[PDB]
């Protein structure tokens, strides 16, 4: 068989930039997915018992303001009209979330209108302008207030990354809304939603071309020479992790990754929303996932539910990665290995892309717009034109 | 002009939903009588001077429906957009996630309930009174939520919307008074909803826009029916003013609710960030608080100015608006008088009586749409198109 380009991962990016190359130009796509499945950490598939799905790496949402993406993606799912919103749990309680007038007047037990929680939260955020910080601790003290950071952002973000917070990147906590207002939503974007047919019906519909082949449980690494030495003017596009792609010769990049534990219980609803934060110390996981709530429209029971528990570790070298950390000394090892992509860009035309192939803390939306550029600013003409992938 | 097929009396939803349909279904002259200065009933809206926010000044009106025909129907006329309704509820100086349901219950009771323990809670504590052993109001609510839930959120607010001791109320007056087990706070549980993009008082217009819809404004039906029927003798008369008024109140007045309001400009950009604030408590005298900036967070409002509405309940009076039937066993009584009254009518002068007014009934947008295009179909049209019987 022949191919025209070889794609490394079957996630997000890996699958734009076949779906791309295949129907816009009407290439021969080989893509290689060294896991049994499809789809990267956004797969989903049923639980036995109760056929609910499971977005098997926890929750998925997705969301976006890039227009150009949205229409993009719903050629190939409908969406729902689901709207996220995450609770924290805290010494007992269950807080509205993120930073809004609802967390505000829970946690200091009484009403603050816009213009008194304004104060409020100033003073309490004094110590440092949100313009002069350097780091996670200093950007998320700044915009919520020593309080309301000591509560529900540095235990989590311990669990979560068990990093020095001052390590951390400051735009991790620009992920989060911070409002003066009553809403609670967990994302600020223009459009959002869940596939009506889950993700993993999505991610086999960017993969439908005939043009494009899938090849599961197979490692790039194992496989590559041999298929680059039968089609040898194929470009790659590599989307798994970065620092193992050069057999670690730039030094270990800091990964974070995640174990699960997935329960039927007996009773038809365990927490009454999707996703529940544990923002203490006293309990070993980060959230709890109840995935029946992302699709109330589905044939669900109504006495069995299924719940996932969320834990987060370093990713050792046995592992699969999930989260780039980027600490200080993280960046300098990044930076020596994106000399190293480049090299290999020009040398073996291999391109590099996606949240493993970049260290970088990409959502799927991020992860599918960076994919879409690539494909018609770098590769496409590449592919067509025979323009050099050294732009 | 003229040579009208048919009059509408009232330009509100159900009134405008019965003229755009004769008009444009079946090509009917409407001649529309409307006795307030513009259209649209107590739907219209209008810019506040000062700031230019779009205000209802008869009421905040918020717009969701579960039926796609309807759906389909208003959005000829408007565009939506994706704002879903959420109320919160201020009781002894904290704010509550309102309606009742996980949030408010882990609030108020001090700590996290699940889905689970919070319907043991409920129970536990409902099962204080049995609903059937019920004597009033406040028993059968007491009997549905619990005792802490109702003293809460439910005796002073009704208190002060009825101006009476829940004591005093009906069992009756209540059918089901759910406590919510997710943490689910969209107040409406209705599949479609949203705002009209261009405000109410455009849809209202596009709903009159049809060239057979002629609309008289400051005019009152009584004072020029006479001659209009004699010069358009088989037209029918679709009325949505007053039952008891139209004749004449002869079997009784019947009692209402109303609301007074205060508008107010504030020198900051929020006053409250969110669109509605119940006051449950005794100690302010309004029920609830709108902020109309909040209705359009899509608009480009003013960074540093607002306008609130401050709602207040009591009895409507001979001069007042009346908004909520009362529906005491002496009002349906009366109601019951003009019941047979209206079918007479209806039988030997071929009037219809419909709507909120009409009917002595509380409609919502969406139902008083739904009731017009019923009557349109099962009574008006024929009658209209075929000439079949008015009476059913
Ligand atoms: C816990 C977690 C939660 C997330 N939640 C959200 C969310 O709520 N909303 C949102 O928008 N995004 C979320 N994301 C991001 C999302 O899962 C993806 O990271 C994003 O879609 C980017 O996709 P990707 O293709 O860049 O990477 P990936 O999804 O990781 O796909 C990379 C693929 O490369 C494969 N691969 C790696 N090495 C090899 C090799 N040698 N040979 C062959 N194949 C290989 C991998 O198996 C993988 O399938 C989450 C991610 C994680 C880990
Ligand atoms: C405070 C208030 C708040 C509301 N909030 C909501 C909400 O949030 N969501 C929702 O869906 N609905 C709401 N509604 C209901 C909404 O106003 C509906 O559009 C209305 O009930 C539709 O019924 P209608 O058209 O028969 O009533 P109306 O809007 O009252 O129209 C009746 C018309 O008949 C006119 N009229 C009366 N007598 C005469 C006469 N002799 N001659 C000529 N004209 C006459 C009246 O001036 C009026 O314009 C609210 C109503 C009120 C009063
Ligand atoms: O309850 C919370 C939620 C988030 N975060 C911080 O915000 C970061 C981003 O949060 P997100 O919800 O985006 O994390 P993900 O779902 O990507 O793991 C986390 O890593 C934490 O450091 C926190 O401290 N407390």
């Amino acid at each position: 068989g022949n191919f025209d380009l070889f794609v490394v991962g079957s996630g997000f990016f890996g699958l734009t930039i076949a779906e791309r190359a295949a129907t816009q130009l009407g290439k021969r796509v080989l893509v290689i997915e060294r896991r049994p499945h499809i789809g990267g950490n956004a797969y989903s598939e049923p639980e036995p018992e109760t056929g609910i799905e499971v977005h098997k790496y926890g929750a998925h949402l997705f969301h976006t303001s890039n227009k150009r993406v949205w229409d993009y993606v719903r050629q190939f799912t409908d969406f729902t009209g689901y709207q996220h919103r995450v609770f924290a749990m805290h010494n007992g309680q269950a807080y509205q979330f993120p930073m809004g007038l609802g967390l505000v007047s829970q946690f200091f037990g009484r009403y603050f209108s816009p213009d008194e929680a304004r104060a409020l939260i100033a003073e309490q955020a004094s110590e440092i302008d949100t313009k002069d910080a350097k780091n996670f601790e200093e950007k998320a003290i700044s915009l919520v207030g020593r309080p309301l950071y000591e509560a529900f952002i540095k235990h989590y973000t311990a669990k979560q990354w068990q990093t020095d917070p001052k390590d951390l990147p400051a735009s991790n906590i620009t992920r989060l809304p911070v409002r003066y207002t009553f809403d609670n939503r967990y994302f600020n974007d223009t459009y959002e939603g869940l596939p009506v047919e889950g993700y993993t019906k999505w991610l086999e519909n960017m993969a439908a071309d005939e043009r494009i082949e899938v090849r599961l449980d197979t490692d790039w690494f194992d496989v590559r020479d041999d298929l680059r030495a039968a089609n040898p003017d194929a470009p790659v596009v590599y989307t798994g992790p970065l620092d193992r792609y050069f057999d670690y010769a730039e030094g270990r990049l800091g990964w974070r990754t995640l174990d699960f534990e997935l329960e039927v219980l007996e009773t038809g609803d365990f927490q009454g929303t999707p996703v529940m934060n544990y923002n203490d110390l006293d309990v070993p996981y980060t959230r709890i996932h109840e995935f029946r709530h992302f699709h109330p429209e589905r044939t669900y029971p109504t006495d069995k539910t299924v719940i996932m528990r969320e834990y987060s570790r370093f990713a050792d070298n046995d592992d699969e990665p999930y989260y780039p950390i980027n600490t200080e000394a993280d960046r300098a090892v990044l930076a020596a290995y994106r000399a190293r992509a480049k090299a290999e860009t020009a040398s073996a035309k291999v391109l590099f892309g996606g949240r493993l192939g970049t260290y970088q803390y990409l959502d799927m939306h991020m992860a599918i717009a960076s994919a879409l550029s690539m494909f018609d600013n770098v590769l496409a003409p590449h592919l067509s034109e025979g323009a050099s992938l050294v732009t």
